[PDB]
């Protein structure tokens, strides 16, 4: 009988609906990813994974001794319950192996953190899943706390920090084993 | 009898619609496509394909050695579920061949993802249909995962990378077979 | 009885057509007109014809060798479900003609397309009806799809482009026989 | 009984009164009136009449030998449904007779188009409706549709355009009749 | 009973009178008023009378040869149905004559129109109701429709114009008698 | 019974109070008050007395030969029935006496207008409401009506005038007796 | 029953106390002050106290001969009825005492006036209510009426004023005995 | 029955929440923290803690003698009722220590106030939660009323303030035991 009742309940609905889809395209992850190529090698063959967000730029095909990696990632648009992830690559033919840098902002600061690792791997390697899993999982991922370091091998280590930021910056430097970190 | 529930299901059915095709207008999709020729020959006959999209400026007619095409592809305006799709060439005397360079942006990254390839064609031809589809299916497009590297043959190869964002960019350099990418 | 059911049948009315003729006055089309005299001759009585749409400016009265018009034509102000389509034209004293140049931006891409063309015909003669059938249906038009040339007659020929989008430019260059275009 | 229904009929009505009267004072006509003196004769006593429209400015007293009145009539404020029209006026003493230029730019394009006319008349005379009807109705007024040219007689010419739009430009130049326009 | 019916009358009521109230409030007028004293004699005392609105602005004290008034008379603030209108004046020692300066822009065209004066009057004398008087009345203002010239007396002109439109401009030059205007 | 007629009648007069508060602190009233000390002596001890508004700044303390106050007092902030009333003062110790200066801008232009005054006083003393009653009501005060001069005694005189709008200007030039106004 | 009632009276209720909650939360108290040490002494240790209100700055640690504290106290933000009200001190070792400075800009001006104070305490003491209840209560305050002069003792004076509104300036200079102040 | 009370009860249920939640989520407390080395010694190993908000910047580092921190904490995004609060540290191997500097700025200034301190500890230590503890309730933490000085040992001394306000300025000098404060 009274449907206007139901055509009441309709506009509550889509009027709470359209605000909570509004939310969720607003709340915003970044990554603002900068690599510090201090290494005396040149790297190249640029390459990327995405496990959650996107960017709306290229990496640099190339990075030489003295110049930086600086990315962008970001958070895919409208109403998704998803941060930033992924990793970054680069070959480096003077020693044989492909550096990798993984990143990880979360949605859920319930459940995560920032993360962020970086590695050296055998070969002509491109970022893909199982770099991803290996740098988050397998190796110990430093946490959003300031500046940490680590040796690489092959005459490089990593000096880096990140924020604990949702709209976070990353910083590495990759210097030889000789040099004194920034 | 009680016409002033008809009334409010029309009030109810254009404030969701008015909203649902402002929606579909407001979500966008780009490809800022950059060519560059680094081949030491002339590209002329400036040539465009749109399986999807638009873009609000012509190609240059002829580009020449170290210069660069930068054209702006996007999105069909108003409340329409097609991303931008399409293919550009240039015919280059000096070898007998046509260039086709073609990119895809969809509009459901639930079904597709971004997608990009270049070919060299013999004779001088113009893009159409033709070879969009055998850019995309018959070719082995590159995805959007950072910098690939492929020979186009006549003493020619091209580098290039695109974004995995909606909102593209898309780099190429077509050097010769000589030379060292960026 | 309940005559409030015909108030508010009125403002559905009203609140719907109001909206309605925003939309029709909000949806745009431009022809940025660009045409370049490098044909060694002076182009003067400079005439226009339009079918639908204006322009809010003139057209230079004369043009000489290494100048261009440039020309904004536009669809009409308000709801009005037409494009822009003309001709602009020209005459050569140097070897007796008028050239005449075409554009054709629609409203409807259901049913049409962007399509321009060029010609010279004997004589002083002003842009009108005849010049725009003439063009359009008895001569080939060129469409929206990279760059083309056509030879004019009397020592000239044209080189030109146009736009596939509904806010378009044209550009179109007047070389003689003797030149390469752009 | 039902008062509440006189009520919603006039919130109903004001309402839709109020967007109308905003409608007629928001669609908008201009004349951009530009005369230029390439006479070789002083004009002066800078005159005008207005059958619909206004001005916020002053014309200048006197035009001298390559100089140029700049003029910009327009409509009425509020919602009338009136253009601008009218005549500007200035005597030459070193002939003995005075330049009368109208423009005519209507409200309705239903019914009306844009149409211009300049003449010489002979002694001091001052714009006003006889000049208007002289130039609109006896004499052969000219239309929109690019540049047109005719003798003054005294040993002057005219040469002038005018745009098809509501927010029109006037251009005339003022010549001697040994002399090639712009 | 009813009373529902009443409040809704006072809602309709006050909705109506605080948007007409806003139309009054938003109608506005003003007189850019420049007179220049191109007379060979200075100006002092600067006086004024307002039969209609204000300026927030002092005249200058005086005024000496070659230098201009500059002053902007306007409508009262809030839902006002005035115009403005007045008069300014200035004593001249050199001849023992006040020179006074009036104008009138209404608020009703349709019963109205711009109008403006010039006069010398005998001794030292300060703007007031018999000066507006006696320059709108007893002598002959003149309209809003280009150049006018008249005779001071004392070996003094005026030589001036006034804008048709509600936001106006007023132009005066008071030149000795030998003197050629603008 | 029906207690939603006393919701509307509160929603109806809580809707109307907010707008008519709303424009009682929207209507605004000031005084620029430029006082300059053409006297030849030191001003000092730099004292004000309101009786209506307020300023959001300090006098400066001394003013010396050609150097110039200027001060801007203003209405009290929100919903006040009041104007900007109010003395300024200054001792002169070269003279031993008190410069006062007074300025008068009301609310209601119904009942009351534009009035200031100046006076030198015995001593040195500081502005209060004893200088406020003298200076408006025992002494003659001069109205907002152009330039008005009067000696104040001890080889000075005073030169000013000031505007007839609620956001005044008042310009007061305190010359030695030998001296010429501005 | 009627629930509805009820709702509307808490739609009523909350759309009141929203309004009154950003009433309170706009309106807005300040005092910039300003210290001048004219003094030949070096200030040291700045401290504040502060009754109500904050400010989002430090104090310069020091002082010396020449400079001066610029300081930007305000009121606490959202709906607090409670003005700015407090004391900053420094320290003088070169005659062994504490400078403190008072001021008091009130929210209720009803109940209430802008008052400061200055005085010299005995040793290296820092701000605290002793301080300002001796400065306000014991001690005479000077209030917002223009320029104050007191000697301090110790071989200090200082000169100062204060602004009558709620956003007020305060200005002190703190001289020698034998000097004269700005 | 009445079901149009329960959606009246939801619509101002959800109306006030997202009222609640928009004030939560505007309510903003930052921490502005400058640390400066006048320590004669370099920092390095710049490491955080947040026991509440976050950062979207790294710590520089290392600090080096002259040079300073500037870091900017702020308050967690979104509708949370928590603060500022955090530690920053430093290891100065030229001593042995690491420097550690606190901050708290709460929410609710009902329940506590801002405090900060600094300290040194033996070895090579990160910021953590138990550097909070040592700082904020056995250490005596400093509050925001002026300008605090303290020795560390180990031949240094810091010297700093804060402010009262939630978007809170923090500086500190870590000077010399020999050296006099800014
Ligand atoms: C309930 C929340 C818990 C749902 C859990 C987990 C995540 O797998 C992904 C995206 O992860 P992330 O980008 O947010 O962060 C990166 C975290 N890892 C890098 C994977 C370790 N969430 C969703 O699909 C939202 C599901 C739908 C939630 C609505
Ligand atoms: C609602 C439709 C009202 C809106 C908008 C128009 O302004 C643009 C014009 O598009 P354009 O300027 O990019 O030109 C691109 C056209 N070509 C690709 C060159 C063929 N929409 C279309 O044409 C098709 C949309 C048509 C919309 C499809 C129907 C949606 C439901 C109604
Ligand atoms: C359901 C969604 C699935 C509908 C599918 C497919 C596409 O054919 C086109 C436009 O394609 P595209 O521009 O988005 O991407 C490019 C993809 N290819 C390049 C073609 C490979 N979509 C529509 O007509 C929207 C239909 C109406 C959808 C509403
Ligand atoms: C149904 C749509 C179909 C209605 C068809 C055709 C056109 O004649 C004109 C204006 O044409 P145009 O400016 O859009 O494009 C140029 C096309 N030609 C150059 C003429 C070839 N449309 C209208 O009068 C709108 C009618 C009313 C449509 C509402
Ligand atoms: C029905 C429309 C037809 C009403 C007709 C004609 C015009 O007389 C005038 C103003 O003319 P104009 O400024 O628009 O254009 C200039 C046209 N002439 C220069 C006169 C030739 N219109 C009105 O008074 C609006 C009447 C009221 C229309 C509402
Ligand atoms: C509603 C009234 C609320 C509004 C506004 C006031 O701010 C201005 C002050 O005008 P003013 O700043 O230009 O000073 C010019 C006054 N003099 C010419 C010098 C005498 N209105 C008036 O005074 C009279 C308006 C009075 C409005 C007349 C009554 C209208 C109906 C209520
Ligand atoms: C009915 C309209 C007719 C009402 C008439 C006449 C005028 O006296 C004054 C203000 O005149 P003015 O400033 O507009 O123009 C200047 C005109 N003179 C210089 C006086 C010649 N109007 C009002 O008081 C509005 C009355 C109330 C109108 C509402
Ligand atoms: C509603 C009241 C809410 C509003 C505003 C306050 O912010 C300003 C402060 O004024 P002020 O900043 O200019 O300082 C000038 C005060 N003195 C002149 C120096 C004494 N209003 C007042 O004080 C009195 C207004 C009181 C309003 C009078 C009552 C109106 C009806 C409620
Ligand atoms: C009824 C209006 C008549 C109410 C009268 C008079 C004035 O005493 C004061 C403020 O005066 P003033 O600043 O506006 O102008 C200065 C005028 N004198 C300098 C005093 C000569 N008004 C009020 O308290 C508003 C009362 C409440 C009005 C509401
Ligand atoms: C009723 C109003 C009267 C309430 C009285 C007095 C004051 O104690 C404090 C804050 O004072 P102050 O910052 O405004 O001004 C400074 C005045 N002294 C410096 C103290 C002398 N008011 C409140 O707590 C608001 C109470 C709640 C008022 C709502
Ligand atoms: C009831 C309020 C009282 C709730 C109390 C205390 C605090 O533990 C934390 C965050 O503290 P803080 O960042 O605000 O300030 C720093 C204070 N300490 C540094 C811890 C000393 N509050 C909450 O979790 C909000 C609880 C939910 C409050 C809603």
């Amino acid at each position: 009988i009274a449907a206007g009742t139901i055509i009441a309940g309709a506009e509550l609905t889509f009027g709470l609906l359209q605000n909570l889809l509004y939310f969720f395209a607003n709340v915003n992850r970044k990554c603002a990813v900068g690599v510090d190529n201090e290494s005396g090698f040149r790297w190249q063959e640029g390459s990327t994974y995405f496990f959650s967000g996107t960017a709306d730029e290229n990496l640099p095909y190339s990075v030489s001794d003295g110049y930086a990696v600086l990315y962008g990632p970001r958070k895919t648009n409208g109403p998704v319950a998803t941060g930033v992830v992924g990793v970054l690559a680069y070959y480096i033919p003077s020693i044989g192996k492909t550096l990798a840098v993984m990143w990880s902002v979360p949605f859920d600061y319930n459940f995560y953190q920032n993360w962020w690792n970086a590695k050296l791997y055998s070969g002509n390697q491109r970022a893909d899943y199982d770099h991803y899993v290996d740098l988050y999982y397998n190796a110990n991922p430093f946490k959003a706390n300031g500046w940490h370091e680590r040796s690489l091998g092959s005459g490089l280590k990593f000096c880096g920090s990140m924020s604990s930021s949702g709209q976070a910056t990353l910083e590495i430097h990759v210097l030889k084993e000789s040099e004194t970190c920034m």
